[PDB]
This record gives C-alpha cells, sequence and structure tokens, in this order.
C-alpha cells in the first residue's frame, strides 16, 4: 500500500548511486544523506521507513549516528558497512539495528531483507 | 511475557547448546526435531520466536518455514550449517527474519533475537 522510503547515510558517491538503483528498482523511493548532520535533517523533514547505516562517515561515525537514532525512533535499521569485524557488528545490533550487513554484499540479500524488515515495521 | 523460543533441530549437542544459550536470556525453550513436533508445539503452547535448523528428518527446514508462513506471521530465524548463498537467499525470500550460519557466535544470536522479539512481541 505505502510506497517505502529508504534514508541511506553513506559518504561514498559511487555506493550511494549503487544503492540509490538498487532500491529504485525495488520501487521504493529513495533519500540520501553523506552525514549525520544531512540524516537528521533528512529524518526531521520526510517519512523515513528504513534507514541504512554506513558506519566510516565524516564527522560522527555510523555507529554514535544509530544510538541516537535509537533514543529518538524506532524507525527500521541496517547497518551496511566495510566493518567486517565481530566487534563492530555486535555493538551495531547491541545498538539496536535490526540487521548489520558487509560490504561486499549480494543485492539480493540486501533487498529481501530490507523487504522482510519492512513487512514487519510499516 | 516471558520470551517461549521453539528450537527446530535434530542434533542433540547442537540443540542443547542452543537451549543453555536461550535459558542464560531468561527465556522458556520449547524442543522438536521435526516438522510433526514443531506443528504439536505450535497448537499447545504459544510461541514467540522459531529457531529453525534446514536438514531434519523427514521435511527440510526450508520447506516447514514455507509452510509455516502460510499459517503464522511468528518470528523465526534460521540457524544452520547451510553456509551457502542459495540457502540463505531462499530462506530470506521464504520470509525468515534472520538467517544465522553454524558455527555461530552466541552473543550475535541472543542480540538478534532480541531485537526481533521486541519487535513482534
Ligand atoms: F510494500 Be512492502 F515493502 F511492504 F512489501
Ligand atoms: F564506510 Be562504511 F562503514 F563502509
Ligand atoms: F542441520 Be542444520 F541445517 F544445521
Ligand atoms: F514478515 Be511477515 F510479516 F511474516
Ligand atoms: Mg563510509
Ligand atoms: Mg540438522
Amino acid at each position: 500500500m505505502q510506497t517505502p522510503h529508504i534514508l541511506i547515510v553513506e559518504d561514498e558517491l559511487v555506493t550511494r548511486n549503487t544503492l540509490k538503483s538498487i532500491f529504485e528498482a525495488e520501487g521504493y523511493d529513495v533519500f540520501e544523506a553523506t552525514d549525520g548532520a544531512e540524516m537528521h535533517q533528512i529524518l526531521s523533514e520526510y517519512d523515513i521507513n528504513l534507514v541504512i547505516m554506513d558506519i566510516n562517515l565524516p564527522g560522527k561515525n555510523g555507529l554514535l549516528l544509530a544510538r541516537e537514532l535509537r533514543e529518538q525512533a524506532n524507525v527500521a535499521l541496517m547497518f551496511l558497512t566495510g566493518r567486517d569485524n565481530e566487534v563492530d557488528k555486535i555493538l551495531g545490533l547491541e545498538i539496536g539495528a535490526d540487521d548489520y550487513i558487509t560490504k561486499p554484499f549480494n543485492p539480493r540479500e540486501l533487498t529481501i531483507r530490507a523487504r522482510n524488515l519492512l513487512s514487519r515495521t510499516m
């Protein structure tokens, strides 16, 4: 029924372009932030159903951005990050992300996890 | 309410370990080795999360998950030695909320279960 709105918080242009075309190929509207200030402004200004969080960002890192997000909102959240190590994965989940996916990733896996998560939260 | 976990797993050392992992979380743990036992526990008790192994005696867990999904939206995670991209993608497509491979980090497992239960309960 409702058109899903996805926010990708991701500092690399090429990765954003890829994520955008993957999610548009799902019928979603894609909002883009390169950092924490752009993220907060999109979140205060537009309906957002799912946040995809990179960790290595200019300014605050994705984990802390996630922590702040979780004090305001219970919006669906998934990390998508090149931080492919057990500690960051566990922290990201502990902080309250619904999922944690490493780059490089299978795009089908990303979109099916997003879809099941959205079905559960929208 | 205290969470009720149904673990469907036919290897008893694995299952005993899951049972103790989840009891250490304060959860009530129900156990099944196959689909007949799983369906009986689902009719008799209130189950908040199903942890589903794939290689089972009788019907495989992907098929049991598919049947389950036609009857119920219950929280579901695969936990399985099928560490391949095809089965992962299939399990998610069938509607599992997560898919976790053995060997597993028990902390990853309890935290993912906790977050999922926070959504569904
Ligand atoms: F529209 Be969907 F994302 F709920 F399937
Ligand atoms: F820069 Be992200 F954490 F991959
Ligand atoms: F037998 Be299970 F799929 F590890
Ligand atoms: F993911 Be659906 F709500 F079973
Ligand atoms: Mg980055
Ligand atoms: Mg088995």
